[PDB]
């Protein structure tokens, strides 16, 4: 219907080779790749890839996940189930493991600018927030300076997914359903209306909650939203959000990757990427990777997308596509716009 992405390996691994990807991480010019032997590879995006360093043993068993907070230079690891912070540049370890951190699931990590109440000076405040069991606990870091003091909040089951659904509410998802927590407060909200819990940020506080095949739309409060049920024919084994369209990625034995519209919730596009097996996301594109390859999603040109679908005569999709797009991201949405009302009628 649309060619909303293109789709380009930028790493390869072949298909002998003793080393699975479990994880990457893409900022700026480069990609990590953590491995399940422990090692962990750095790649510089080239304009594929160049291989700039290997660090064999970074880890004594495999990594399972990778963040960064830019502004204390830290990398982020969950691995040997536990988490480490190393430096992203000499990748010694700062604190590995982290304390309290053993057996744990996964972690999320946010970075926002918010105002202190008495002077209101905008200050960068960091969050990283690890799930152990039930336990949700969290670090803060104030002008890159990790606060000596760690959040905990109890819940009642463990914890299968996590997604910020601001700088001070995270969205936590178990078996029974969604909960919404306030990191500032240690509040605990009941969300109302094996399958993995996912959740994805949308555009202007939105969210997205998908168990099984049964979806629900929520702000950034935790309030349901009047909505209908995104009409997809399995489950999602992943789900995320490129603005300004979601994406799902079904298993790995099918392959897929679909582009849907938050507002028809119509398939706009469906890619056929063999093995992948998860998602990356931070107007630039995001990453999926399998056990072997590491595709980059490079985004259309939105005024070709525009054209594509009025050629196809999808009006009714053209004018929802323009009417969620900014007005920078267009030569002339406006006049644009018009015109598709125009050839509707």
């Amino acid at each position: 219907m649309l060619s909303a992405f293109t789709a380009r390996p930028i790493i390869e691994l072949k298909p002998r080779d003793k080393s699975r990807i479990e994880c990457i991480l893409a900022y700026g010019d480069r990609v990590l790749v953590g491995l399940n032997t422990g090692s962990l590879r750095v790649y510089r995006v080239n304009d594929p890839t160049d291989l700039l360093r290997e660090i064999e043993r970074f880890s004594p068993r495999a990594i399972e996940q990778l963040a960064i907070i830019k502004e204390a230079n830290t990398l982020v690891s969950l691995s040997n189930y536990c988490v480490s912070l190393h430096d992203l540049h000499t990748f010694e370890p700062i604190a590995s493991p982290l304390p309290r951190t053993k057996n744990a699931s996964g972690f999320a990590v946010t970075s926002n600018i918010v105002k202190d109440p008495a002077t209101g000076i905008p200050e960068i405040i960091s969050r990283l927030a690890v799930s152990v069991k039930r336990r949700l606990l969290l670090w803060s870091w104030h002008e890159s300076e990790l606060e000596e003091e760690v959040k905990e909040v109890v819940l009642t089951e463990s914890i299968r997914s996590m997604t910020w659904a601001c700088a001070t509410r995270l969205v936590c998802g178990m078996n029974s359903g969604f909960v919404v927590v306030d990191v500032e407060t240690g509040t605990v909200e009941d969300i109302l209306g094996m399958p993995k819990p996912l959740c994805t940020k949308l555009a202007d506080g939105q969210l997205l909650l998908a168990k099984d095949v049964n979806t629900l739309f929520i702000d950034d409060t935790g309030k349901a939203l009047e909505k209908r049920q995104i009409p997809w024919q399995a489950a999602p084994d992943g789900i995320g959000y490129s603005y300004p369209y979601i994406l799902a990625l079904q298993p790995p034995a099918k392959g897929c990757l679909e582009v849907r519209n938050p507002d028809t919730l119509s398939l706009l596009q469906t890619l056929s990427l063999p093995g992948a097996a998860a998602l990356h996301f931070p107007g630039k594109g995001f990453h999926v990777l399998s056990d072997r390859v590491v595709w980059k999603m490079d985004a259309t040109d939105y005024d070709s997308q525009v054209e594509e679908l009025v050629r196809g005569g999808k009006l009714d999709e053209a004018i929802s596509v323009l009417t969620m797009l900014e007005d920078a991201l267009l030569k002339n949405k406006t006049e644009t716009l018009r015109e598709v009302k125009m050839q509707k009628a």
